[PDB]
């Protein structure tokens, strides 16, 4: 009754990337069951972004990962309540994410509220310079720890030059209420941008995402 087979979503971010502060607005909609769903964002203050859109990508819905039905789908089954993540993003140059969400259901729709702080990028890599071109398909190794769901997974941001700039991400996802954790198990993602502005002050995402077993 609570998650439909279709459902949209509004998110806020705001968040500082080597000090330079700003913030997005986007409107999402998707299949949850289906594990697929587009957003358009909007940079609404600080723009344009000086960095790679590609490190904000990940951050705007695990409520929308197709699960077959032997693994609890803790995070749908945490609304309409919903759930926190927070989310460190090691990159290979010393550059840190750090992450922190709300998701909630309020009137029919899912909320996200982000914050999000990036530091220690170098001035002239690839994220500073704008110089990445998407995420490659990814996996997320999902198990249960200390009461809540984790997830680890590693990032690869494709080179202008053909080549690959990577993170660690580690990622806590915890109910806001107590709800059946799953065992450990797998998510593939694909996130793809399908349009963006010459400044990337509006981008439209998509995203497929599955889980399975190890």
């Amino acid at each position: 009754t609570i998650i439909k087979e279709f459902m949209r979503f509004k998110v806020h971010m705001e968040g500082s990337v080597n000090g330079h502060e700003f913030e997005i607005e986007g409107e999402g909609e998707g299949r949850p069951y289906e594990g697929t769903q587009t957003a358009k964002l909007k940079v609404t203050k600080g723009g344009p972004l000086p960095f790679a859109w590609d490190i904000l990508s990940p951050q705007f819905s695990k409520a929308y990962v197709k699960h077959p039905a032997d693994i609890p789908d803790y995070l749908k089954l945490s609304f309409p309540e919903g759930f926190n993540w927070e989310r460190v993003m090691n990159f290979e140059d010393g550059g840190v994410v750090t992450v922190t969400q709300d998701s909630s259901l309020q009137d029919g729709e899912f909320i996200y509220k982000v914050k999000l702080r990036g530091t220690n990028f170098p001035s002239d890599g690839p994220v500073m310079q704008c110089r990445t071109m998407g995420l490659e398909a990814s996996t997320e190794r999902m198990y249960p720890e200390d009461g809540a769901l984790k997830g680890e997974s590693k990032e690869r941001l494709k080179l202008k030059d053909g080549g690959h700039y990577d993170a660690e991400v580690k990622t806590t996802y915890k109910a806001k209420k107590p709800v059946q954790l799953p065992g450990a198990y797998n998510v593939d993602i694909k996130l793809d941008i399908l349009s963006h502005n010459e400044d990337y002050t509006i981008v439209e995402q998509y995203e497929r995402s599955e889980g399975r077993h190890s």
